[PDB]
């Protein structure tokens, strides 16, 4: 399963990071409702002031919660790897600035879906948009991520661009390169090329004195075209 995701699944997130030698940790909790492709997380910096802007960590801080419609359940790598889980690796290249490399284990510990993350960031400018805290606390446009099979690694990859609004104008580009491989050696689903469509909101909890982010994601799988959706439906029956 797949079976493991039919109700509301609690989430735990832990991230240990180092960006230009500035060490920090993030812990969060929440839940996901994969039947409708919705998740919510509240995430806290446990070491004081987060040395990067929260929006740059959104992508790093559980694609197993995307709604795959019934006719596409055969293309859901993320849930097929469960419960043993998957490793999600990225490099995020910030244009005219440094990069994050991240490695995460996404897996069930008991009945809780866990995202345990190591992040290392290098070659950042201290007065740049990231280390200088020059990005709006704010999300970005709804958009699609193209997921392709990586038959070699027995998983999937994607690359995509995130655009972070700079305070007072302009955009900081963040070029994501992603690969996922399963942790176990049970069967997993290698999918067709398809999209995940993302919408999300960043908020604050007004009662929380710690440095934190509230994150809501709504995530749905879709064929490359409506024609493919029609094929998927027809083959379903």
């Amino acid at each position: 399963g797949e079976e493991l995701f039919t109700g509301v699944v609690p989430i735990l997130v832990e991230l240990d990071g180092d960006v230009n030698g500035h060490r920090f940790s993030v812990s969060g909790e929440g839940e996901g409702d994969a039947t409708y492709g919705k998740l919510t997380l509240k995430l806290i910096c446990t070491t004081g002031k987060l040395p990067v802007p929260w929006p740059t960590l959104v992508t790093t801080l559980v694609q197993c919660f995307a709604r795959y419609p019934d006719h596409m359940k055969q293309h859901d790598f993320f849930k097929s790897a469960m419960p043993e889980g998957y490793v999600q690796e990225r490099t995020i290249f910030f244009k005219d600035d440094g990069n994050y490399k991240t490695r995460a284990e996404v897996k069930f510990e008991g009945d809780t879906l866990v995202n345990r993350i190591e992040l290392k960031g290098i070659d950042f400018k201290e007065d740049g948009n990231i280390l200088g805290h020059k990005l709006e606390y704010n999300g970005w446009s709804a958009h699609n991520i193209y997921i392709t099979a990586d038959k070699q690694k027995n998983g999937i990859k994607a690359n995509f661009k995130i655009r972070h609004n700079i305070e007072d104008g302009g955009v900081q580009l963040a070029d994501h390169y992603q690969q996922n491989t399963p942790i176990g050696d049970g069967p997993v689903l290698l999918p067709d090329n398809h999209y995940l469509s993302y919408c999300s909101a960043l908020s604050k909890d007004p009662n929380e004195k710690r440095d934190h982010m509230v994150l809501l994601e709504f995530v749905t799988a879709a064929g490359i075209t409506l024609g493919m959706d029609e094929l998927y439906k027809l083959e379903h029956h």
